[PDB]
């Protein structure tokens, strides 16, 4: 099903990551998103940084052409990156997106990340990126706008902007059982807006900005404990977990299996105590971890 949100629009709440490193050939992204949309996927995350939306924007054209879906039944995002913040290049950011993809409006266009770079660090008044989002919105090019990568302070500022004509729908942050954002969430849910978890399965895990040491969830006694008891999967249960929270979550698959696997998450439910054991896991780790971040001035995680 959907979450409404604050702008009246409906976001599909579970979704399909698309993230791939580069090992990965880009021509694997147009099969897995094909796969993911025939799985049951209707929300499709991706970003300019990601470098397939070419590919991305090709498959979910490719479901539309042989019938399977329509647009409208697409939920799909893409992310202005952290060297387009300056206000005159947002909405050029965003136009580039819809061409590589080939769509006439994205359902959602977030700011990747409050860490401005040169168009090095830059300095950049995110409430006027905002108002430049805000202007897309208006001519149509995303149907939504929200954040990702905010922390609660970063998202008043924009909350408390003089002439705020609309809010962001939604903050899409790093998010599962060992950093479970409790705080934020109910600071978002305070505001109508909502929180879209990813890494909801322990992140790629990638060499560039995570620790190999850091503890992979998927192998977490408890989440294994859940799946038994449910005869379900440790991913399963994490991503149920989400969705119970009133939490969008995304899950990046390339593997067909995992893929049709992931649609699962609809067809069982946790008990009460289940949720509290996974909330019990809670150990402020996010596997983003690396000086690329922590070291800029409005790194989220400054706290
Ligand atoms: N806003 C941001 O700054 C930001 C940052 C990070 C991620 N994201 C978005 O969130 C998406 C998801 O996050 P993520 O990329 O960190 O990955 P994820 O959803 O945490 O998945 C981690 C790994 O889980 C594996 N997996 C998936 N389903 C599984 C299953 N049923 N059983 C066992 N393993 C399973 C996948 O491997 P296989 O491919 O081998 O199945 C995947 O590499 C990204 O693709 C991207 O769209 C956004
Ligand atoms: C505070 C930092 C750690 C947030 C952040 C995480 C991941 C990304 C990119 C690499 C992504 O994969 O979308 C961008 C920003």
């Amino acid at each position: 099903q959907c979450v409404k949100l604050n702008d009246g629009h409906f976001m599909p709440v579970l979704g399909f990551g698309t993230y791939a490193p580069p090992e990965v050939p880009r021509s694997k992204a147009l099969e897995v998103t094909k796969l993911a949309i025939e799985a049951g996927f209707r929300h499709i995350d991706s970003a300019h940084l990601y470098n397939n939306e070419e590919q991305v924007g090709l498959a979910i054209r490719s479901k539309i052409a042989d019938g399977s879906v329509k647009r409208e039944d697409i939920f799909y995002t893409s992310k202005l990156w952290s060297t387009f913040h300056r206000p005159e290049l947002v909405r050029p950011a965003l136009e580039n997106s819809l061409k590589k993809a080939q769509l006439d409006y994205v359902d959602l266009y977030l700011i990747h990340s409050p860490m401005s770079l040169k168009p090095i660090f830059d300095i950049v008044d995110l409430c006027t990126t905002w108002e430049a989002m805000e202007k897309c919105k208006d001519a149509g090019l995303a149907k939504s706008i929200g954040v990702s990568n905010f922390n609660r302070r970063q998202l008043e500022m924009i909350l408390n902007k003089p002439g705020l004509k609309y809010k962001p729908v939604c903050n899409q942050v790093e998010c599962h059982p060992y950093f479970n954002r409790s705080k934020l969430l109910d600071f978002c849910k305070s505001k109508d807006i909502v929180l879209v978890a990813y890494s909801a399965l322990g992140s790629q895990r990638d060499k560039r900005w995570v620790d190999p040491n850091s503890p992979v969830l998927l192998e977490d006694p408890v989440l294994c404990a859940l799946a038994k008891k449910h005869k379900r999967t440790p991913a399963l249960i994490a991503l149920r977990y989400q969705l119970q929270r009133g939490v969008v979550v995304l899950a990046k698959s390339y593997n067909e299996q995992r893929i049709r696997q992931n649609v699962q998450v609809f067809e069982f439910q946790l008990t009460a105590e289940d949720m509290k054991a996974i909330d019990g896991l809670d150990r402020n780790l996010h596997y983003f971890n690396s000086d690329s971040f922590a070291s800029h001035p409005n790194y989220p995680y400054s706290d």
